[PDB]
This record gives structure tokens, C-alpha cells and sequence, in this order.
């Protein structure tokens, strides 16, 4: 055992958040935590990745209970996943400046993943968590190592070529989720149709009210050639600086 191990006694599970299986609770009596119950060695591989990763915009591993029944413990993100946040009562007041900020924060987390030579493989709004003051943090490292086809770059879906560049593809798809309040990508298209179309050069259009400059950023993330796509470093700086350098005369609309 390493120094991330704790006694199971120290964990008070309370409110069930999700199943499939995450709980809200307390650790050592004072600490609000999230706890993920459950091959049990493939379940521990997630915590393995999470021990190596530490960044303000990645959900923080606190502790493991490496003996069955097993638990992974992290910081608690008060507002649940981005997907549900976007589609629920909060979503309707989110405008472009809040949404590009959330995206900058996600980009920043992924820039860290990029610097560390990791790949996420499951980057999407269902795998981002929201806290207080609209903090967004990259979650779910089950497929991370040193797939829903609608978010997955073609080379990775077909041939198994997952790289930081296919995460960049996924990020472009996540930007459509932000700007549509979390609608499923490629409306009215099934998986197979998405495959066929994307291969014939099809890309989703500019969502209503989304500046063309942001849609152009999506299209760059969606370059057929993985090496043509921008880095997260570029994405983070572009999105941080957006309302000064790229759309200085942005005007608020009904939806964005
Ligand atoms: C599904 C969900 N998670 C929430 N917070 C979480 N923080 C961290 C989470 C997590 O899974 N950590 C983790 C673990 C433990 C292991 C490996 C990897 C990881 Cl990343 S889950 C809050 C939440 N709420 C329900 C809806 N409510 C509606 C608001 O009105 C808000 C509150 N629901």
C-alpha cells in the first residue's frame, strides 16, 4: 500500500449522487468529499492515473480504500456535471462570456493533461463537474492513460489512435455542447450516419447566435489531420483572451 490509502472507517457516505456509482459524504469528520464505489484492478487504474495528476481544473484525488469494498475519494463538486447544468434551470441564464470562461477553464485542465503527456479519451460535458462560482473541472479518468462516437475523433473511433489531438477533437464537440445548452451533437443522426458523414468531410454548422470566430475554432479542432488541430495551450489562451482579441464588439443576444 502507498500513502494515499486510508481506513474505510474514516468515510461517512451520505447522499447518493449517481449509480452504475458516486456518493456525497465526509472524510475524517471535517471534510466534504465525493466517494466512488465499484476485475477490481481496472477500477483502481483510475486512481493510479489520478495520483499522478494535480491541477486546479482537474478533480482532486483525496484518498483510496484499495481493499474490497473499494472506494475512490475526491473533492466534492457542488453543482454536478456540466451536461445537466447546461440543460437545467441554470442553463437559460448562461450567456457567451460565462460559457467561453467555462471552456477556458476546461482548456486549462486539458493543457495540463497535454503538458503531462496524458490522453483523456472521454472528454465531453457529462465528464466535466461544476463547483461554486462556476468553477469547471475535468473529471472521469477511467480511460485516461500516459467510446461515444459523436465526441470521438475519426482516427480514434476507427483505428484506435487516441492522442491529445483526439482529445482536441472532443473539445471542439464540447464547445458545441456549451453553445447549445448541452444538446446532443449531430441532431437527428445516428452513430453510423455520424461516421459516414464526418468521413465525407461533414462538420456541424455554426449554432444559432454563436459567433463565426468560435465556430472556426470548432472547425480547427475538427481537422481531418490530427496534427492540423490546435493544442490546448493555444485553445486556453484563445478562449481566455476572446472578448478582447477576437470579439471585442460582442453584444449579448437572447440565448448567447
Ligand atoms: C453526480 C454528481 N456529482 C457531484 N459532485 C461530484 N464531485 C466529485 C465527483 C466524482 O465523481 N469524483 C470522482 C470520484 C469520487 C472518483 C473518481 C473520479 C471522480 Cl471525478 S461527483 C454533485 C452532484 N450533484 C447532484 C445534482 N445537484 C443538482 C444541483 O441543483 C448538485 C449536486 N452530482
Amino acid at each position: 500500500k502507498d500513502a494515499w490509502e486510508i481506513p474505510r472507517e474514516s468515510l461517512r457516505l451520505e447522499v447518493k449522487l449517481g449509480q452504475g456509482e458516486v456518493w456525497m459524504g465526509t472524510w475524517n469528520g471535517t471534510t466534504r468529499v465525493a466517494i466512488k464505489t465499484l476485475s477490481p484492478e481496472a477500477f483502481l487504474q483510475e486512481a493510479q492515473v489520478m495520483k499522478k495528476l494535480r491541477h486546479e481544473k482537474l478533480v482532486q484525488l483525496y484518498a483510496v480504500v484499495s481493499e474490497e469494498p473499494i472506494y475512490i475519494v475526491t473533492e466534492y463538486m457542488s453543482k454536478g456535471c456540466l451536461l445537466d447544468f447546461l440543460k437545467g434551470e441554470m442553463g437559460k441564464y448562461l450567456r457567451l462570456p460565462q460559457l467561453v470562461d467555462m471552456a477556458a477553464q476546461i482548456a486549462s485542465g486539458m493543457a495540463y493533461v497535454e503538458r503531462m503527456n496524458y490522453v483523456h479519451r472521454d472528454l465531453r460535458a457529462a465528464n466535466i463537474l461544476v463547483g461554486e462560482n462556476l468553477v469547471c473541472k475535468v473529471a472521469d479518468f477511467g480511460l485516461a492513460r500516459l467510446f461515444p462516437i459523436k465526441w470521438t475523433a475519426p482516427e480514434a473511433a476507427l483505428y484506435g489512435r487516441f492522442t491529445i489531438k483526439s482529445d482536441v477533437w472532443s473539445f471542439g464537440i464540447l464547445l458545441t455542447e456549451l453553445t447549445t445548452k448541452g444538446r446532443v451533437p449531430y441532431p437527428g443522426m445516428v452513430n453510423r450516419e455520424v461516421l459516414d458523414q464526418v468521413e465525407r468531410g461533414y462538420r456541424m454548422p455554426c449554432p444559432p447566435e454563436c459567433p463565426e470566430s468560435l465556430h472556426d475554432l470548432m472547425c480547427q479542432c475538427w481537422r481531418k489531420d490530427p496534427e492540423e488541430r490546435p493544442t490546448f495551450e493555444y485553445l486556453q489562451a484563445f478562449l481566455e483572451d476572446y472578448f478582447t482579441s477576437t470579439e471585442p464588439q460582442y453584444q449579448p443576444g437572447e440565448n448567447l
